[PDB]
């Protein structure tokens, strides 16, 4: 099943830039790439500002370059503006989700 | 029926801030704000940098502040990464959607 992977994952900042990775996808799929913070339970919000996208290969692979920031103005995935998010509080992540929302289990990251 | 309205809409440059205004939106309604362009007949493809979006009111309004660019790299409303958009020949415009993409009619613009 889909695999995820952030580098770095510990240790940064705003602006740093990681590289995140994912398997186990659907081949010639888009993949959303973007940070988030679960602002509620089973809900996110996330930086569309620095977001990016992924196409799986043929074996379900693929990678791409991502900017995260300590804190960010927020978004819901249904199109609310949260406003800012985090400052070091609560848990950032980097998500990889489809058309349908499939994606990987969310890659916790910290600041 | 909704409504849609861009200012100024033509006459446009790179980082002009505009100013979008919706009507007949579902009040508590969510409408991402994007500049997009139709790379196809119904396909767009989205400056998610520098979205914005707009909690309707009571009314179904409401409004907020737009910076547009003349060409940028677009992304398909599936992740995909089209790639560099426009340089004054296809037709942007700014979209207004909830995450149903319903919505109204988006409106011309142009640099
Ligand atoms: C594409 C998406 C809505 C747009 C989201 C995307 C996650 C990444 C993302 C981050 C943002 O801040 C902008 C919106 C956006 C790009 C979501 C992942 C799944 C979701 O779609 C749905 O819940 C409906 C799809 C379905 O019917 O399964
Ligand atoms: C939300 C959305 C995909 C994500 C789009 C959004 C338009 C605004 C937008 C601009 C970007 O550049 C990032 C993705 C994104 C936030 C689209 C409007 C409708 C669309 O699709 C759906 O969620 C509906 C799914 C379906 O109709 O099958």
């Amino acid at each position: 099943a889909p695999t995820a992977t952030v580098t770095p994952s510990s240790g940064l900042s705003d602006g740093t830039v990681v590289k995140v990775a994912g398997a186990g996808l659907q081949a010639g799929t888009a993949y959303w790439v973007a940070q988030s913070a679960w602002v509620d339970t089973g809900v996110y919000a996330s930086n569309p500002a620095d977001i990016s996208s992924v196409t799986a290969d043929a074996n379900g692979s693929a990678s791409t370059s991502l900017t995260v920031r300590r804190s960010f103005e927020g978004f819901l995935w249904d199109g609310t503006r949260w406003g800012t998010v985090d400052c070091t509080t609560a848990a950032c992540h980097v998500t990889l989700r489809d058309a349908l929302s499939n994606g990987p289990e969310g890659v916790a990251i910290s600041f």
